[PDB]
DNA sequence: TGCTTCTGCCAATAACG
DNA sequence: CGTTATTGGCAAGAAGCA
């Protein structure tokens, strides 16, 4: 029970008991209650910070190693997150990142070991 | 006002038996 | 060891700063 149900034209919905959020996903409501459990700590391996999530250590590990992965592939910038990269190529080059054409490459992950594609 | 950090989808990884 | 369960990387818009 760290939930319940509301179902609204046969869209299942799960709400988290604690805070009310919905989610589509019983998969997001159970990765965000961690935010209130704290059952699991995902602390920063370069500093002490702890994070409740995963993937928001990952971005915050990044910060510290410098690595630069998203590079504009209009311009050759490089960039160390996606907010810069889009921030770049919308004042700069004046086109939309997430348009239908591909404006950026992301580089796999070197500066540390995250899972790769 | 401009940085800065904060959930659906599904591939990669792990756990199971 | 291959079938099922879980993790978390990613986008990109939202929210939170100051
Ligand atoms: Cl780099
Ligand atoms: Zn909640
Ligand atoms: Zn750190
Ligand atoms: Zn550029």
């Amino acid at each position: 029970d760290d939930h319940y149900e509301l179902i609204v034209d046969g869209r299942v919905y799960y709400i988290c008991i604690v805070c009310k959020r919905s989610y589509v996903c019983l998969t997001s409501l159970r990765r965000h209650f961690n935010i209130h459990s704290w059952e699991k700590k995902y602390p920063c391996r370069y500093c002490e910070k702890v994070f409740p999530l995963a993937e928001y250590r990952t971005k915050h590990e990044i910060h510290h190693t410098g690595e630069r992965r998203y590079q504009c592939l209009a311009c050759g910038k490089s960039f160390i997150n996606y907010q810069f990269m889009s921030s770049h190529i919308k004042s700069v080059h004046s086109q939309d990142p997430s348009g239908d054409s591909k404006l950026y490459r992301l580089h796999p992950c070197r500066s540390l070991q995250i899972r790769q594609y």
